């Protein structure tokens, strides 16, 4: 009689991302209980930039300051942008889901230095510094934040308990929305700061199930330049089915 190796979903997902040859966590929260999982558990409380992760707060500081509207349409002023996609007029939403940075720094400096330090610092974003630089602070520093402080972040959000006004939370959270199917919705955002070393990749957001309750999550990895960025999508979407959530 041989032995058998026994699976469980932590050493399935602490060996997804050794397959990937690179270190990451998975925080999963739900109904105030948070777990950690993946192969570098000590990231869960180490402190990153949050680079296209901070979009979620961008939107939410913008909106409740009245800024800007979920319907204005941000004009594309005719530079050539990192990606074609992103060259089209378009709403803080669609920006959003394209992640398109310069819509989110023309919101940044709307708001303005002082009014976005007040705001970051009141809310308690990770470590609440902003430095002089406000159409950067979330790529390159000095702003960073944990992945466990990112899944209280997001999980306060889909709940509709940020320090904002209801309509504003849910304004933010149906500009997440990624996938719906059989009952189950999935909401998140992408991060991947490309310019620091080493690179981290995110992936912050929540299942919301058929019958409401709700699983936020926020993955964190380092990232090297030859992955592809759905390598963030897939292994999130693996370890979600590994733990039942989807
Ligand atoms: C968000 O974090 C990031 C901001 C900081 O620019 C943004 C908008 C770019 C990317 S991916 C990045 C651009 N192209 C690189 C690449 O694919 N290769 C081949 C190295 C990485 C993202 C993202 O989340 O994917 N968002």
């Amino acid at each position: 009689t041989p032995s058998q190796i026994v699976q469980g979903h932590n050493q399935v997902i602490h060996q997804y991302f050794d397959e990937k040859n690179t270190s990451g966590v998975l925080v999963i929260q739900t109904d105030k209980k948070i777990n950690l999982y993946g192969n570098a558990l000590s990231r869960a409380n180490t402190e990153y930039v949050p680079a296209s992760t901070f979009k979620m707060l961008n939107a939410l500081i913008g909106l409740e300051n009245q800024k800007t509207d979920i319907n204005e349409i941000f004009k594309w002023k005719g530079e050539k942008r990192s990606f074609t996609a992103w060259e089209k007029d378009m709403t803080l939403g669609e920006a959003m889901k394209l992640s398109a940075v310069p819509v989110y720094q023309e919101l940044a400096r709307r708001i303005g230095l002082d009014l976005m330090q007040k705001e970051v610092k009141r809310i308690g974003f990770g470590n609440a510094e902003i430095g002089q630089q406000v159409d950067n602070f979330w790529l390159v520093g000095p702003l960073k934040v944990t992945p466990i402080q990112e899944v209280e972040f997001v999980s306060q959000l889909a709940h509709t308990q940020l320090p904002f006004s209801e309509k504003v939370q849910a304004n933010v959270k149906n500009m997440l929305l990624l996938e719906e199917s059989n009952g189950y919705k999935i909401f998140g955002k992408t991060g991947w700061a490309m310019d620091i070393k080493p690179q981290v990749g995110w992936l912050t957001g929540w299942v919301e199930q058929p019958d409401g309750k709700i699983v936020a999550f926020a993955l964190n990895m380092e990232m090297r330049s030859e992955m592809p960025a759905s390598i963030r999508n897939e292994l999130l979407m693996k370890s979600l089915k590994q733990l039942n959530i989807i």
